């Protein structure tokens, strides 16, 4: 069984990427609308007895997108392929995790099993807004981290990043920014709000890090740059590894005091970077690639939790 | 057990006619997008223990208006409904049932799964692209006819009626006409392509009535229309259960030659009709609600393939 | 169908003050070992076409309980019962919801698969680790709350709970204190460690109160109150709806300074409660019995989540 | 794929030889308790694409070996293991696979069910109590037999069996016995109760030899042998693959006239064998480990029934 | 919903028996072949939200039986009954319950895993093979027993029976004599072959009754016959609950030594006992009308394993 | 038959109140007079088949309130209501119940029969004036005791409540003050007049509460406070289920003594409570909805009698 790469339509440039870096073309795929906007998706070659993955992120618009790689799941899995992998860098539906006091439906519990119904039998993605959605599945799910490439970023990117301060936005980034403080062995404030919020941690002087796993609305790390500005910080950096970037985002964005907004392509940001200059991206596709490279010769994937490849 | 009708965003007006004709209102229902095109849904109200039926036709937006489908029988599933009905008039990806020499999905198979699995435990639908479609299901599936009403639309329409001709597009729309024609005691006209196309049955000075489920992009039925007119038939009518309209249908229809293209508002129809004078809607929310109202209470659904309530 | 109350081995207590509050005598049922250590149960009475409900902790020797708890629901189900709930006040291997960087298995999505798959069709439990594991099941899950207990315990036992503070011993436990605080009306203080801890929120000479969902070590705990004693608070509160106590934690306790713990009896607590003086026990068995009676009558559950019945 | 083998807590010493024997080291795994009782469990090396086999015995605590097994096979699964294989020598309750006029559970069916939702691919298990439970589960088992091994105990251990008799101690026993008798060419003797019992087949001055599947309390043998000296048997010797001994057995072993009690290592004896000075063992490591080398290399396994490797 | 009783074409006299003591008339179903040999199923009449039970026992010519059950089951499930229970007097493939050291099916395990697919809820069976089939389900199987219509038969028929033998013609049909005669407060002996049979307990001049669940080519209990008259025994009786009667039974039969061979109507005998004048029937569809009205009005069905109704 | 709430004219604030502890809506009704001063009643909504609860006080306009519920009554029961309850805290002319050496009516008996002949089912009514009353009809009556509710306002409203006395006004009031001071374990006064009363029961420094059924014009009340006074008692306390409050009783009540006059809400008191500052109300609706909600779900209404639900 050989690698067969295809993308969605969502992020074509991620999945190009990912196939440069496995020496491969990608798979010959017509993927296009109907007239009355259903999907029409169409394996030009032939996936019979190949390893089949499917690379599409959870962006742009979210339903089209996900019916299109379900459909591409099923074409590939009636195919006859021999294992047909997801590659969804980042998870539609993730923050639909719980219904907490509400007749609200978990959606990321429904798209799980879409998943497995299409026949998936592997997910491999990139920080989930709750690990717990790993237990969604019944196959195996690879939940890389962009902890890796930030890190990398940060020392590459501040010069200051040994007396740097890594915050939290809210209470439940902690553990991702306790372990990047960790690595980089830096103090590690924190943020959480009261329209007031409260900020712990030694900032003055110091440049404030943001680190959180995305930002849709930007109305979370808006406000933690604010009170961040408010306790005398010098300069304020907000990293994330998805940017979905929707709405009043890049008008926040732009009216805010960020040094930089960092994000990791896991979502194309060539359109947000357009109308926002401080939008700065880090690439992550060599990690996508060594993550399917790695389960398809059977080697270690835990290793990247740990190292660039 | 109590009925609870609920809408979904596809098909108000439809949804709102059947509650009419229960004698219920709409159930509090909460269906919007979030800011990353995200479908949310909230369930106003406790539907512990009743009976749900959600009205949403595979029409408008198509995906999005099936992801809201499947979360919100997700939702009424996890909130302790005894019972989810799907009420889908138009089915979607219908017409993609069978591969047929190509490494096609198919993507009806991959909806009914996904409908399963959500929670539906029953189907109800109107004029199936394909009957075969009901063998997709491991849940019972009401495949619902338009017959009765078009039947009904036909007499009181078309004086000449006793004399007229009943045509199919196509091929494969064969058994409906030829029933259509047994309940009038008509004459049965045929067409089929070659760029050319053949009819058999005399038309001549004969009222030639076009009878098929769907108009998508109007060229099957367009093109029925112009040999009609070529064997020298008076007047050319075109009934339908599910006018889509999408692309260049409605210039298609005003600029060809029929004196109606009737469909049944299975879908809505009042922006078509904006730009299409010849477009006439058949209300069959009342076979609809007759149906919803016959499986709630356990009398016979199959009762209405012959009856108009 | 009629309500039938059967207990296991795990919380007898608990089961007859339910089984009392709906007017029912416990069903027949022999919970016992044979000699090899394997569980034997045996239904004393028909629960043909009946609503069972069976109420298991997840405490104790917890493997013991979890098989009795699903050969148990599995007897029912093959008996024919109409529906089969297990009323799980604590909900075992709870804390293993995610596999963060190790090679660790979801033990929680396992103990759901198992009791699915012994063919419980619905889950009452309270107070769940993680919102997500309601994710982990296909059936509804009932996640009761032990707020409205907890909020009256504490306004008919401190008496400055107006001038109060309510305290989170890690940053996981933010949102059950806010909610917590804001139906109080008081300020809300955080705490999280950096072998340091550092506590955010005014607290001299104003009553702490830690407010979390579990003391099993009580390592969280005893730290939490270490550091509010630094902080120069008067006395220190800690609330927890799942008292497991286990090892070290009742020495712990005694040589803590907490003026009183207390914990909700999802758990049996007498033994504990013998070589501990500042446990106190809140009853929560009227919530579970009033959750049993509405699931049964279809009556809504959620309106438990703000009133105390 | 390789052989990957690991050991739960239950037989360490079976594991080890079976290790030994296929020239490999037990696969890293711990394998311990938290305070509060709930299995820990810990793959300490990449098992992806390998072929897993886990040994675990129904033995001792049954049910903390039972969840462990379980939960190594489920991490075993999700880490991306090309198969899993439990390798299960006596089968958790195995003695529940029936009703039989009672509302009792079928333990071993739910016990089936719960290693198919863990996903173990593959059963090897030894002497199956009732060869039916085979088909409780939908993956495919093998039951290996110990008669191979006590045939070649019983003719290099008694001199005297070319004219020995082989007993079984109930009616369920007789296949065994007999295809027993049939290896030695011996004639077989039965032996049923009533308190009293009846033994059909010469025995006097010639040696018994019960053979039975498994001893629990050791009820059964110990009646055996007491008919059996009442007929004027000069020696009894009782020959068991499963040697669980629970409760009163090795008292009454002490207080019975078997020349000896000889059981199969499919559990561990070392701790009965101190307080027993007649209990001997006969080492099945051999058999399991040739059955799950031959399952790896797909040659047949069937060939073990009738031959030792 | 109300009991409605479908009859298969194997034993229309049991169906129509079975309705008579329900007060019910059959349910009307035209189940027919094609010209191809293919089953033909047509439900007459609406089952919609019904209880339906279908009674179609596995003899006659048994593949086309089962599919005609098989196919009943399935109609009647996506005709939207709201129960169906397969009621299956003698159960198919029965017999096959067992590897046992050849690479044969478990015919059972697929019969049962058939039965479910196809949706059945339920299964009402007599005298199980092996009770383990129990086990091979998910759903509720009642596993009804002939000996209070055998002990019936006993009493009223045999003058002698007070002092009779009751006696198992192998091995494994231990138990259910030695329930019979504790019943009946007599001595039980017991027959197995070792071309030669032994026979344990005092027969002679003493009425020997064979009872056994089967007899398919009557080699077992004429052989069993044969040794009864040898140890002198007065007069021999068979007593089955299933009478196959296949191939050289009724030969066997009419060239035996029996005073009666009894047989309940599991099976239509008509045929058999035109051939055969010692053939007698007991007739069991009261217990089968019993047990369908019992469940459904869901009252104890175990109460029938003791009392004649 | 689901419950619908209808509320009188007589007492809104109470109907709602009992309906939100339902999760339900007021049923639609309109209530209005004519011009003529004649009751206009028009249900709204359809009542067929449903469990109708009509809430409405004997207070007020007396008469136009009886004549109000008997036309509600009669119309929900000629509108086809399965059930019909009188919900009727306060029982009108419950005082008039014998006749006593006079040419008087027993009025409660005629508003009983009317009650009957309106076509009430069931009536739920709040501490009569004579448990006799309930005799009076010929239909089920449920009469509550505001006992419980009583007993918590004291514990949590008087904090001598260990010492105090528990006074009766009238003879006749003295069973229920006895009940009080049992549950309390409190010693318990008596108080007769002779213009002149007499007083029973050491009260000297302790404070007196005066308990009775109902308050009209409060001479009873005002008559036992002076004496209570005359004895010493430091304060006095009365306590009431109906305040009917008609007449002088506000001057009265300005006027006495009391320290406090404790009312339930059976009928409204807002306006009572504008011109009298020593007037408390304590809520009852949650004991008239939770025997509503008993009644319905069939559930033990006596259970009430000694628990606040
Ligand atoms: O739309 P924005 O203003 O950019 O906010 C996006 C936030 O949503 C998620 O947090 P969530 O609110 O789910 O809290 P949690 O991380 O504690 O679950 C995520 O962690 C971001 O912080
Ligand atoms: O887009 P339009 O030009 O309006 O055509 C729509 C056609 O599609 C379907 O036919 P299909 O081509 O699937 O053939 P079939 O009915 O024989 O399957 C349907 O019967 C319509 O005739
Ligand atoms: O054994 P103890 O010292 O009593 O600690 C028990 C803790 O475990 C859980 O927290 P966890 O560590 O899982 O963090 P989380 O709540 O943020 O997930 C829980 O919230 C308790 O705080
Ligand atoms: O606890 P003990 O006294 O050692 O008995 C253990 C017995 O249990 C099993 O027999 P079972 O009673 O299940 O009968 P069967 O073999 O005929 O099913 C097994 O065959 C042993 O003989
Ligand atoms: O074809 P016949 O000669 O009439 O034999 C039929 C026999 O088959 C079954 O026994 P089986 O051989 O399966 O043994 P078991 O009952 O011990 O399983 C059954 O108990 C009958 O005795
Ligand atoms: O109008 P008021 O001064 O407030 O009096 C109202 C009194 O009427 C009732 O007593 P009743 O006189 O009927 O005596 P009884 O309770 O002994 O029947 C009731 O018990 C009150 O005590
Ligand atoms: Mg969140
Ligand atoms: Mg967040
Ligand atoms: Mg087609
Ligand atoms: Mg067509
Ligand atoms: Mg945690
Ligand atoms: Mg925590
Ligand atoms: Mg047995
Ligand atoms: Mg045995
Ligand atoms: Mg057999
Ligand atoms: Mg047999
Ligand atoms: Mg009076
Ligand atoms: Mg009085």
């Amino acid at each position: 069984p050989n690698i067969k790469i295809f993308s969605g339509s969502s992020h074509q440039d991620l999945s190009q990427k990912i196939a440069d870096r496995l020496g491969l073309e990608l798979g010959k795929v017509v993927t296009k609308k109907f007239s009355n906007q259903e999907t029409c998706v169409e394996i030009g070659e032939s996936v019979r007895g190949e390893d089949v993955y499917i690379v599409q992120s959870g962006c742009g618009e979210i339903n089209d997108n996900l019916m299109e790689l379900l459909i591409m799941i099923n074409a590939c899995k009636i195919a006859s392929a021999s294992r047909v992998t997801a590659v969804i860098p980042c998870f539609p539906y993730a923050r639909q995790d719980k219904k907490d006091k509400s007749r609200a439906p978990i959606s990321a519990k429904l798209v799980a099993n879409m998943l497995s119904v299409a026949g998936a039998d592997h997910i491999i993605t990139m920080d989930l807004h709750a690990s717990q959605i790993q237990g969604f599945f019944d196959i195996p799910v690879d939940n890389l981290y962009a902890e890796p490439a930030v890190l990398k970023w940060i020392r590459e990117n501040i010069s200051e990043w040994r007396n740097c301060t890594i915050v939290s936005p809210d209470a439940g980034g902690a553990k991702r920014v306790t372990s990047i403080a960790d690595r980089l062995n830096v103090d590690f404030a924190l943020i959480h709000k009261e329209d007031r919020m409260v900020l712990v941690g030694d900032v003055k002087d110091r440049v404030a890090i943001l680190v959180d796993d995305m930002a849709d609305t930007c109305g979370t790390i808006c406000h933690a740059a604010d009170k961040l500005l408010s306790a005398g910080a010098t300069r304020v950096y907000a990293i994330l590894t998805h940017g979905i970037f929707s709405g009043p985002a890049i008008s926040r964005i732009n009216n805010a005091c960020f040094e930089a907004v960092v994000v990791t392509n896991t979502i194309p940001q060539e359109d947000k970077m357009k109308h926002c200059s401080k939008i700065q991206v880090i690439d992550i596709s060599m990690i996508l690639a060594e993550a399917i490279r790695r389960t398809h010769n059977g080697e270690s994937v835990s290793y990247l939790f740990s190292h660039v490849p």
